[PDB]
């Protein structure tokens, strides 16, 4: 059985969700439908699912989604990880925090600095939840975020072109 | 054979180093003297020792300190550590960035400059979080007792299951461990 | 269950891909077709697949190719590899830098520019060496048969003990392995 | 027994070899002398020893040095190393090669480019020989090169302030 960890970008980036349907809620509905007939496991971190529910009005599709996708918190599960990954992660957060500062520079600036760095911290956390969950399960990471795909590849994690999730699932009935 | 990992706070916080002497470099020398004849192993992470050097002028004490205290990197390869250290790191970089921005506000008013001050406050914020991770990681790896005059770090150690002592008790324990 | 790691050369070198078809995208499609019904596992390192994409327009073949061929990163964590790969890497970056500087000379004469050309020739020189290390490393890790139309890489594989085949024989072996 | 891997800088950087003696050949002679009475092992990679003999006229001190220091080629010994170190090394070579290019830029430029990059390759090789030998033996790396010390620290290798080699050896009779 193939296991897949899904990012929010899967259902919020039209270049990805158009393979299911051009309509966003219909794309998700089609994903849910196909998943229930696919010989595969699907996981999404809890932080990422919280973001997904905050940005898309799922309505009745939420409890349907909760029948096909395992929503898990890799932090609350207490994983062990090689010390080299812990320092790779810190470099990734450092770099993300510096991006947040260059962003605040392009925009007193107190108000702009606090919000740019808070977003960069939250981005870092959700990314690590996605990479830890993939690592723990030895799963295929599916993401429309090229930056997270490069990060997953630096640490050996398996990927697909997220534009081929539907094609892959259909060849896994 | 009791093993200890030392924080900078032990030789920086006067509440902690007064147990050795009121004099700060006298406190360090007394600690060094006790560490010479002991059944105790003493460790400090490399990054923490660097900070120690920057905020204290050891002079001719540095070679003796580097001999009695084993300065090591916790970036070991075959070692597995709890993923909770990534989350501790995130939680601390958050609080230190918030503190850092409050401090760069004050300083820029007393003195462009605010861009350089905010940049400094966060580079320091990261350095301090990574230094705390080095301390907790080296304790975890060596199954050592963490000695820290910093309560924030102690609460974190307790969270991840690291053995602690009241740092005010270090000299009495070192006196026991003398050969 | 025979496992193979493919180089870009197999679908780029016409001496190798002619065994499938004279047509280059027909050769790739025939390979894909054979790989669909086999007791063979096919792998390609992620960095090598990227290069493949840049020098060939697969179009609607890409999703099928990414399904039959497993695109993986050889940056695995618990894995031990021979230190000889560091030395192979050094030896190749040497020769590729030397080649690169000869090529940037020629091109700048036909066309500042030479600073940009030398910079490009070495960034490509590094990329190509790291791509060769990804190929050999993924073979070593999976204990796979390396398939490469590049003789330089074959001599290197033989050095480190990696199993090889004559890449001109890939279609006949794939025909055997069909279910 | 403490094991030590020595860099060339130990005997070519006056800030380091002055602890033995202000005279360079006398500093080496004093090191050799003390080493023979120290309860410790001393190693130097063969590439680094070749550099050391090429830059200092050792004379009769060479065969004396060969009685106290093990000269070993970590490449010819066939080590195994975690895959994460192999990619850390490639980044270090990339960065070293880029330095070599920025150096050639500060100085047709063909002649200057070939020599700057050749030196950067050789620096990279000798550094990795020093770090591999330290890793294999679980040794203390001794080096006056701050860049190599930072590299060794990124990969968990043990260090000393090379200005304290003599003091350390004297407390290890």
């Amino acid at each position: 059985m193939d296991t897949f960890v899904l990012d929010t970008s899967v259902f919020t980036n039209p270049d990805v969700y158009h393979q299911f349907e051009e309509d966003q809620l219909g794309a998700i509905e089609n994903f849910i439908s196909l998943a229930s007939h696919t010989n595969a496991n699907f996981f999404m971190p809890t932080s990422v699912y919280y973001e997904f529910t905050k940005m898309v009005s799922l309505g009745d599709l939420a409890p349907k989604f909760e029948l096909v996708v395992r929503i898990r918190s890799p932090r609350k599960w207490g994983l062990m990880v090689p010390a080299e990954f812990l320092y790779e992660f810190i470099e990734e957060v450092r770099y993300r925090i510096n991006k947040g500062l260059r962003i605040a520079e392009e925009h007193r600036l107190r108000e702009k600095y606090r919000e740019a760095l808070r977003a960069g911290i939250i981005d870092s956390k959700e990314d690590v939840d996605v990479l830890l969950l993939s690592y723990e399960l030895d799963a295929i990471l599916v993401s429309g975020d090229e930056g997270l795909r490069k990060w997953a590849d630096r640490v050996g994690i398996k990927l697909i072109d997220p534009k081929n999730l539907r094609y892959i699932m259909e060849n896994l009935t």
